């Protein structure tokens, strides 16, 4: 009974016609008086249909280059499916029917079965391409992760970037590869049984390459704005459809298994049906098993229970863990005490802030809502992600912060990867990578200069516009072969296999999970019909024997995994053990 708003017949942009008849070009403009399409250098006047809709059909095929001409001004297509020359250039006509998919026996992945592995295509490999990423898939499969989480792919200006400056949401960023290269990466992942998720940005457009207002200023509103751009007007149906058509393209046409929606608190909409709800309806209409996740700091269960999203990146856990290990207190970290009792509480509640006052200076308000409705998989936990690394002045990883030992780092992994919540890892985390993940960009002219100036002011700090900042963020695949990188990787492999194989850790019910502390020792207990597991993590700087930890139940006897491989039930400083 929900009916999609989308029909291929009326799709905006350039869409191949059936029967080899060519391509249908369509646009919406509220303000242009003359409207043409320029195809391979030749200008053709478009037909006015009313409602500001203009259309033309021509016998050109996939590969043809085009843009629109509005009152004589050549303007890129916001609906471009590929931009080989970047965001200020001609689009290419793409035919999604030509790729030979081999993934008919893949049927998606459930959230409760996800262990996400966050990839930035530009830094993940030396080449920085989909094709090179695809060659690392067997390594990821064997590692034991189950879903790749790809940072945004929408085209942005410059030769590198995180992806949050995406401006042409439908056009995969050309330096990473052509559309068929992205398709090949997803097909390969599926043939190995890995899911693939995409980070999409529906709260703002980047600062170069967004020509929507040239067509219709009413895509946007001055009613509100984000930190990152003018407000997207979700009261305007064409704006709603820009994002819901984009979501449907990634899932249907690229075979992604789900989307991660960036910064959902800033998708402001006062409409009767919120855009988040309509996104869920539109993706569900595809008749698959695709998932939607929200990156949302509000601790708002309604994203799941009302908007019908599948889960939420819920960072109170991350923050609590980092403050436990470092004691830091700048910015949002001032919201957390850290320590074993604090971490026991945040896990017990899923998130910490359920309506209590958030006292962080400049941000004060009553934050969050009761978490009771949410089940364990609905919470996506991490100890590292692109932001929690890259937002730091030097982009350092958790094991690289002052005062953090590799033992502590390995204990944190054990906690994350034995919890029933849905875990996410950042690329290279699993080998305790030596490289930072720094903020980098490559904007032109004055915008580029302002990025460099802005970064300098907000916090020596690496210049985001320098090539070296990008290169310094590249993964070094050699280093995992040896030393402590290899030892950390063996632990991650061991944790990921237990997560997959242990019949008690299969639990995904908060009803079966309890937590507590004794001094600086955290305990996390799971009890199901299959048995009992307890993770104990010594967050002190002394040694603690498991036998002397005071617990309100009888500790299990059998050692399943010790993060430092010890034979006896004793925890050196920062170490963890799983018993059963
Ligand atoms: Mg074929």
């Amino acid at each position: 009974s929900f009916q999609t708003q989308h029909d291929p017949r009326t799709r905006l942009g350039a869409t191949p016609l059936p029967g080899g008849a060519g391509t249908r070009f369509r646009l919406w403009t509220s303000t242009a008086r003359t409207v043409a399409v320029r195809v391979n250098g030749t200008e053709h006047v478009m037909t006015s249909l009313g409602g500001g809709i203009y259309e033309l059909e021509l016998p050109v095929g996939p590969g043809a280059r085009y843009l629109f001409v509005l009152d004589g001004v050549p303007t890129p297509d916001p609906y471009a499916r590929f931009l080989p020359d970047g965001v200020h250039g001609e689009a290419e006509v793409v035919d999604f029917g030509t790729f030979d998919w081999t993934d008919a026996d893949w049927h998606g992945i459930k959230l409760a079965d996800c262990v996400f592995y966050e990839v930035h295509v530009g830094t993940f490999t030396p080449e920085g391409t989909y094709r090179a990423a695809a060659e690392k898939l067997p390594y990821l499969k064997e590692l034991g992760v189950t879903a790749i989480q790809v940072m945004p792919l929408a085209a942005f200006d410059g030769q590198r970037g995180w992806g949050y400056d995406g401006a042409a949401f439908y056009a995969p960023y050309a330096p990473y590869g052509r559309p068929e290269d992205l398709m090949a990466l997803v097909d390969a992942a599926h043939r190995l049984g890995l899911g693939v998720f995409l980070d999409v940005v529906y709260n703002h457009f980047g600062p170069s390459g967004n020509y929507l207002s040239s067509y219709a200023p009413s895509y946007f509103t001055d009613r509100f704005s984000s930190a990152w751009g003018m407000g997207l007007d979700y009261a305007e149906p064409h704006m709603r459809r820009y994002v819901t058509g984009n979501a449907r393209m990634w899932l249907r046409d690229y075979h992604f298994d789900g989307l991660r929606l960036d910064a959902t608190p800033y998708m402001t909409d006062d409409s009767e049906t919120h855009i988040l709800t309509e996104l869920a309806q539109e993706i569900h209409e595809l008749g698959g098993t695709h998932l939607l996740l929200a990156e949302d700091h509000r601790n708002l269960p309604d994203l799941v229970t009302v908007n019908h999203l599948d889960g939420i990146w819920t960072d109170d856990f991350h923050h609590e863990t980092r403050v436990t290990l470092t004691g830091e207190q700048e910015g949002y970290y001032a919201g957390y005490r850290g320590g074993a009792e604090a971490l026991a509480y945040t896990i017990r509640r899923g998130w910490r802030y359920e309506g209590q006052f958030w006292a962080v200076k400049g941000e004060e308000h009553e934050r969050g809502h009761p978490s009771d409705a949410l089940e364990a998989p609905n919470f996506v936990y991490c100890i590292q992600n692109h932001d929690q690394i890259g937002n730091r002045p030097l982009g350092e990883r958790l094991h690289q912060s002052d005062g953090v030992t590799l033992h502590e780092y390995r204990g944190a992994a054990a906690l994350l990867l034995t919890l029933p919540m849905t875990p996410l890892l950042f690329q290279g985390q699993e080998w305790a990578a030596s490289t930072p993940f720094q903020f980098f960009s490559d904007h032109a002219g004055e915008l580029g200069q302002a990025v460099s100036e802005g970064r300098k002011k907000e916090f020596d700090v690496p210049d985001p516009q320098a090539e070296q900042t990008f290169l310094n963020s590249k993964l070094n695949w050699a280093e995992r072969e040896g030393g402590e990188h290899a030892r950390t990787l063996r632990l991650y492999r061991d944790l990921l296999r237990l997560r997959r194989e242990d019949p008690v850790l299969h639990n995904r019910q908060r009803e079966n999970l309890t937590t507590g502390h004794d001094g600086d020792v955290l305990w996390v207990r799971t009890v199901t019909g299959a048995g009992e597991r307890v993770l104990l993590w010594n967050l002190g700087q002394d040694t603690r024997a498991v036998a002397e930890v005071k617990l309100p139940f009888t500790v299990p006897r059998r050692l399943l995994l010790h993060t430092e491989g010890r034979e006896d039930l004793t925890l050196g400083a920062g170490e963890a053990v799983l018993v059963g």
